[PDB]
């Protein structure tokens, strides 16, 4: 449509103003990273990944056999966050819920040691795990940039992380967010609450209808009375308005 760099700067600029936060999305084609929205100097800032990390998380414990998917985690009976997590669920029901506590409980059976060889094999973000198994992810020190996050989709996509390429597809799998028009976005949210300012992600790749990959990072600010679904609206209009969906 023959449309400028400068009018798709200034409407992706535009989502995140209207937003009312500061936020930006990495996008990658081929081998070339663009970074576009309203706040660009966030791309190299390091993050929470906040639920981000569950992508990480499944692949090392399904790797080190520590569930399986069709293992289902039992709602203990205790109180939890949402009522919607008070039930049982596989991994990938789990991660489609962001659900936390399965994921704690994942990160516990794989244990501190394993954990912090894996994510330093992995070489995710600051690599900095820390001495609490349950939590790093969520309160720190474990901080990434949305440039390594949008690289570890790529890598996720193309199957090209240290993993059995039976481990990746099976994760791939739990992260089918969206179809539009033969395309298909997999991805995943997080939200970090317990850090301040608050960030929120949503990292993940779009599968065209010809088979190419394009993965994508969206980092931002998250602050009060804001929704969730902020995170897919601003990604979905940006993606649209490149043209990539
Ligand atoms: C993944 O991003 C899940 C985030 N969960 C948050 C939330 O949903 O608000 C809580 C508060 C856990 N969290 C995030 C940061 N510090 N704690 S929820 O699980 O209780």
């Amino acid at each position: 449509f023959h449309i400028s760099s400068q009018q798709h700067e200034k409407a992706i600029k535009s989502y995140f103003d209207e937003a009312q936060t500061q936020g930006v999305i990495i996008i990658k084609e081929g081998k070339n990273l663009s970074t576009y929205g309203n706040a660009l100097a966030r791309a190299n800032k390091e993050y929470v990944p906040a639920s981000t990390f569950k992508m990480l998380n499944a692949l090392i414990g399904l790797e080190n056999h520590k569930a399986t998917t069709n293992e289902i985690f039992k709602w203990d009976g205790k109180k939890r966050t949402y009522p919607m997590w008070e039930k049982d669920m596989t991994l990938g029901e789990a991660m489609a819920l962001s659900a936390v506590p399965v994921y704690q409980e994942l990160a516990r059976r794989t244990g501190l040691e394993l954990m912090q060889k894996e994510v330093k094999r992995v070489n995710f973000g600051n690599t900095n795990i820390g001495t609490q198994v349950d939590n790093f992810w969520l309160v720190g020190p474990l901080k990434i940039t949305p440039v390594q996050e949008v690289n570890f989709a790529d890598d996720l996509a193309h199957n090209r992380l240290p993993f059995k390429l039976e481990t990746q597809e099976e994760v791939k799998k739990m992260l089918l967010i969206k179809e539009v028009n033969g395309s298909k976005i997999y991805a995943k949210s997080g939200w970090g609450m317990g850090v301040t300012p608050q960030v929120g992600w949503l990292t993940g790749w779009v599968e065209q209808a010809n088979g190419k990959k394009i993965p994508f990072s969206l980092n931002l600010e998250m602050k009060e009375g804001m929704s969730g679904s902020i995170r897919n609206e601003i990604t979905y209009k940006s993606l649209e308005n490149l043209g990539i969906i």
